[PDB]
């Protein structure tokens, strides 16, 4: 940036040169060229835009930045001063009338309030419908009073004010526009709101139904500088921006850069030059603005909101400010950073500086000048004053016939063709498999008129090549979605939408929780490749899915589909960790189940979607049992059987008076135990299945055991190790709920620190030993 | 890139222009300029380097890329052909002699083997000590045979071959260099090895002790394209590259870009143009190379290894290849991607293409040509043939006096000065607090001659302003580390190293597990800001810390320090989730403790560091008890008391024959219960503390209860809800280990789905109700 580096000297300043349309001129002097470049790129706004690849969007930014900030009117200037007065008035009320609020102070960063106002007002003039805000603790109550518009009485009267959500309206001072404003709930875990907020926006856009030209709900997301550079959830969520099921038309990002973490400085926080350098990975513009020049801050807010509407991409604003006090209530920040807090202590406020600048440009009259003084006193005085789930024979045949009604000149790939042919025959003959039972449920619900959404890794085809919900023609590469087409022909505007995720668990599951909150009337399901990989979304399970209703009174009906089974494929492909989910359950917080039969899975999904109980559902789904012919279901099981079963008694008992042992079991291990009973001719054993785990169906288990009056012993049989699976939960709780029951006796694998062996011959030997122990006299 | 865009035509091709030293010339024709630019930037190697900010490192890359790939010798050419022959020979043996290996095939990407060889050979010529490799499943057994150098017998004979680690030597064909080569263990969870591998390299560099000019252990890290763009752990780990405690001199990254995930294409995987676009966020160079030109691949390997040694930064290679077969053993990839697998099926191999190119440039003689044919047949034939922990009075006084031996013209900040003065007096008078007990332990061990490392968020000062292990002078900003200086004066080369992390839990804890594996003789500890935030590193707890010894036989002695207590500060600042850690324990896999007294914490840390048992330690550390004066310890407790105590019996019992109730407790709640016993004069109650949780000290608990022979009842008292804390574990296991014990009776908070309330008045009412219930007759 020095003229010496380009072989130019002081002797060239008044010579004329060809500049090729720079500043709308063909010729210019070096003195004039340097003036313009310094006015555009070196004052209170610093821009990064030349890394963008499209020529049209690079030229749009270039023309606006080199034209400069327009000179604001007197009316505009006084409106910026009134917002700064309100911001500072509220900070003073909080610090004086209440205690332990020093942690949550906005002092140093009061220009945030006029920046957020500029963006929301620009959106109202564009004609859009809503703005959804997500943010951390710092400045939250200030945003509730000055941006959402809640009364003071409402703010100051489970969980705290600093974590609950709110709604309000924003009218436009110098226009005729209105817009809704919403604030999202969040935990103390930094950046965990990022994917949840994005999902809420997509659900709201889908409900308005305005097409690709729409995208009329704006996401505004606030970060801190240390958290933005450090935590990996931030760039994981930005990567979903342009994908098919996840696009929301761009996100406006504000990073509040107060040059300190807690007791940590930027040198020990990041290996990037600026905190906002992830923008250069995704091809998006960055604006750096000085937080002590309020006219420049309101311009950057306007320019960012205009860039989002024109190009539909993400935009990043870096607001450079400082932190006046320490993070703790009684803690000295000079203890660790003494040199920085020499510059901070005993400054003038941004309000004071701006008032002095307006009263010294001589624009204002005598009457006008008195008013500016009186406004701050005004703001201060104001603040200190029996449900059946079966379908009809006719409905079932129609669902089957959807896989035959192929569009003109579409053919199926020849490994997919025989799957389609069996779906059409099965609804009369029999032999319905797991995958076809699941799709018959989601299809029936879309016909009634609901929006059904399914998302996860390789979810269109299926991980185990079992689903085939969208088919592709090998010749033409044309897509067909049979059940979506049937739904849109019944005339209740139903939809079946199926999407393939990116390789993420945290961002993926977070996005589907958000969708459930932003449309109460939708049916949403997230699937995992294997249930073993759901530990990479533990923050979302612990802080939102299991605990949200108790904390904030926020309800969800999300379905988690997690594969599970001990089939000899190693420790990272065997367990979805049942024990961990049952540890998190209390007073019916969520429903947990493991069904054995395709028809029972059908009845569970339909009960959840047609009930008034608004809590999540966790289903442990099979892998090998997907293709077992003893598991398949008849059509009368979807048409004559009315309800979902929580306990299934033994089908193969000749005489109940001869039974002496009773085995309790849950999942795929039933079919192995049943095989052995038939081979050995054991008429003294009865095998009983538990389909629902939490809540405990204790009345149905009691009825079952009452039916065998000469039973001496009760065994609990599971595949999982003795410190894993459902045994720990059941040995604690079941004896107190059924007093007359005999003492239970465990039969399982040995307790261990891993999930399962990695040697396949050891797996086969363990399984033999388990079943022999069960039948041993 | 079209000449029309720059207002130039065909009529300018033979006119001469000033080019300013391009191609080492002052003048040149447009025809010559276009030739050179196309030869340098548009053939088999594509470069991204102009985003780099330093002028010297931009010019170094520019000069090498525009000079071009050097013409390789005949000997060099035949050595590249022999490596491709070996690679393809081994793939054929695996596919024919064994089954279910189609998932793990390298067919399509055989140029990986000569790329990795080029880099390792270049490192050996630079004079460096070791190369550490981390990678996923694809190509692993090929790398074990052709790069590490294991025999076939060793490979083909718990867990599988695809997850265990190995060591070997690499000699240099045309030189006199040797270098060690190591391969790291890993789970199926993609990208979880990234932080663990980096930590292993830093531990090995620290042991060699060669200073800043050293950095002589090279990290080589292999990724897949979908995982690299999608999972957030990747950019979280790159952000640690230039930080103080974490820098290893650069990382060479290889992304194998086979243009497909599992059944998912790049369109539905990322929102970036290339998968390697995170490089532009961190200011590092990227080389894209064609995987069907083996001479270009060996050049890029050399250039990347030379760039790391000169500039000490990260470097990224994108190897563009394809995937010949499907990911499953029996699965058709044309089912989903039919158009892509029209181009793939029925191609010539990279080995075949390169042989045809050498035999058609006429360099080779008749004798030389016969040899090239016979080499592939040769490679094929070959493959198919009573420990006391106290310190002395003198050692204790010396540790105290370290906080007085300030360097010349250093003064303490005046809020830190009185802490230092009390540390010097306490070692004679009394009143030693928690923090000073912890540092007395780490200090004593550094004096004996060990390397002690402590890392975490705000760990130098402390989160609760309690530690002060490095002090800063407010006048000069000069640092002092008293205990490091005492260690280096005793002449056993001991060190006390303390570092402030970035705001990360996954990358942070991963790095400290790696350090423990790469130096068995170090004492390492990771601290969390609050124990509630450790759920963001659940992948590392589940897959490495709790399970590594059982899976792979890999041992660690890592210390986790997790703050814990119910003090009325909300649901994300109360519980470290004890219940979850005790669920993961079996057959002494790790030690779990919650000490009540500073001296007992001292004795636990020293027992762990001087034992032969090589397993992790999880300590639940206090918050409010840090400054409680009833908790402080006398000097005789560090000097006359010999061992760590697992159970502590009641100090305040006049007559043991009068006791009728016995309360068991663990942690800070002791001090509340003890206060109430004194106030009410209860000589019928005895309060007994459990300091170690797993393993269960059942012999010591039995001895304690035997001492009170007229005890009618036993209460278990905890602050946590009834489905959380240590009660679930103890109600299952303790009755079977002590048969004669009376039936236990719980006294706790009610079971719930969250951790704790968010209203402070409700917390105080709950605590009163808990203690009243305990003492109720
Ligand atoms: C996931 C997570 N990790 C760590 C913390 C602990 N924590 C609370 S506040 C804080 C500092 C954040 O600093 P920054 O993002 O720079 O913003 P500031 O509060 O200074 O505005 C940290 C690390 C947390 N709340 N959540
Ligand atoms: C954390 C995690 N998430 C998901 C998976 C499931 N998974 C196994 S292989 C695979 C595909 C990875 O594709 P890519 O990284 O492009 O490499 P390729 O195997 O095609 O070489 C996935 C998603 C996993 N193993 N770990
Ligand atoms: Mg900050
Ligand atoms: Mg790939």
């Amino acid at each position: 940036l020095d003229i010496e580096t380009h072989n130019l000297t002081i002797w060239d300043l008044d010579r004329t040169f060809n500049v090729g349309g720079f500043g709308g001129k063909e010729t210019m002097t070096l003195r004039e060229v340097l003036s313009r470049l310094r006015a555009a790129y070196t004052l209170k706004v610093g821009s990064e835009y030349t890394h963008i690849l499209d020529r049209d969007e690079r030229t749009w930014l270039q023309d606006r930045l080199e034209a400069g900030m327009p000179k604001p009117t007197q009316a505009e200037q006084k409106y910026i001063l009134q917002k700064l007065n309100a911001a500072e008035a509220f900070e003073n009320f909080l610090q004086t009338k209440y205690v332990g609020q020093k942690r949550f102070s906005l002092e140093g960063a009061e220009a945030l309030i006029p920046l957020m106002d500029s963006a929301i007002d620009t959106a109202a003039g564009q004609g859009l419908d809503e703005v959804v805000i997500g943010m951390p603790h710092r400045g939250r109550l200030n945003v509730l009073f000055n941006i959402v518009g809640k009364p003071l009485a409402s703010i100051f009267n489970g969980d705290v004010k600093y974590h609950l959500g709110s709604e309000g309206q924003h009218l436009q001072m110098f226009g005729d526009g209105e817009i809704k404003v919403s604030l999202t709930a969040n935990p103390s875990h930094l950046e965990a709101v990022n994917p949840v907020m994005e999902g809420i926006v997509r659900a709201k856009q889908d409900y308005l139904d305005k097409g690709v030209d729409g995208k009329t709900v704006v996401p505004l997301l606030l970060h801190g500088d240390a958290a933005f550079a450090g935590l990996g959830i931030v760039p994981e969520t930005i990567n979903l921006a342009k994908l098919r099921g996840y696009d929301v038309g761009g996100t406006i990002h504000i990073v509040v850069n107060n040059q300190i973490g807690f007791t940590t400085t930027p040198d020990s926080s990041r290996s990037m030059h600026y905190a906002t350098d992830y923008a250069k990975a995704f091809g998006c513009p960055v604006f750096h603005v000085n937080g002590d020049d309020p006219e420049a801050v309101v311009w950057v807010g306007q320019l960012a909101t205009e860039y989002r509407r024109r190009f539909g991409k993400d935009v990043f604003i870096d607001l450079v400010c400082y932190r006046l006090r320490g993070h703790n209530e009684a803690d000295d920040p000079s203890m660790t950073q003494p040199k920085m807090y020499e510059l901070i202590t005993g400054r003038e406020t941004v309000r004071a500086q701006y008032t002095e600048d307006l009263l010294g440009r001589g624009d204002l009259s005598n009457e006008d000048a008195e008013a500016v003084v009186r406004d701050f006193h005004d703001q201060m005085e104001s603040v200190f004053n029996g449900l059946e789930t079966n379908i009809s024979r006719e409905e079932l045949l129609e669902l089957g016939q959807a896989f035959a009604n192929t569009p003109e000149g579409f053919n199926y790939h020849p490994r997919v063709a025989p799957v389609a042919k069996k779906r059409v025959s099965s609804v009369t003959e029999g032999g319905i498999d797991w995958a076809w039972g699941e799709l018959l449920a989601f299809g029936s619900l879309a016909n009634s008129g609901r929006l059904v959404r399914l998302a996860g890794e390789d979810s269109r085809r299926g991980t185990f090549t079992q689903r085939h919900a969208v088919a592709i023609d090998p010749a033409t590469a044309e897509e067909f979605n049979p059940l979506h087409e049937l739904a849109q022909s019944k005339g209740n505007n139903g939809k079946f939408l199926v999407y393939n995720s990116a390789l993420t668990e945290y961002a993926g599951m977070g996005f589907e929780y958000g969708y459930s909150v932003g449309n109460e009337d939708s049916i949403v399901a997230w699937e995992a490749q294997f249930g073993d990989f759901a530990n990479g979304a533990q923050t979302i399970i612990d802080e939102y899915v299991s605990s949200g209703e108790a904390k904030w009174g926020q309800t969800s009906k999300l379905i988690l589909l997690l594969p599970h089974g001990y089939e000899g494929q190693g420790p990272d492909h065997s367990s979805a960790r049942i024990e961990r989910f049952l540890q998190l359950c209390a007073e019916g917080s969520m429903t947990v189940a493991q069904p054995s039969t395709p028809a029972n899975h059908f009845h569970l999904l339909r009960r959840h979607a047609l009930s008034d109980l608004k809590r999540p559902l966790v289903i442990f789904t099979p892998k090998s049992m997907l293709r077992n012919k003893a598991a398949a279901s008849a059509p009368e099981d979807f048409t004559e059987v009315t309800k979902f079963q929580s306990v299934i008694n033994d089908p193969n008992v000749a005489d109940a008076a001869k039974v002496k042992k009773v085995m309790l079991v849950s999942g795929k291990l039933y079919y192995e135990l049943a095989k052995r009973k038939e081979k050995d001719g054991r008429d003294d054993i009865a095998i009983v299945r538990i389909e629902m785990l939490h809540p405990i169906p204790f009345n149905r288990i009691s009825e079952a055991l009452a039916g065998y009056p000469n039973a001496e012993e009760v065994l609990f049989v599971q595949d999982e190790p003795a410190n894993q699976g459902p045994w720990p939960f059941y040995q604690e709780h079941l004896p107190e709920l059924i007093p007359n029951m005999p003492k239970m006796r465990r039969v399982s694998r040995r307790a261990q620190s891993s999930t399962a062996t990695g040697v396949a011959k050891v797996h086969q030997l363990e399984e033999k030993q388990l079943i022999d122990e069960a039948f041993e006299a």
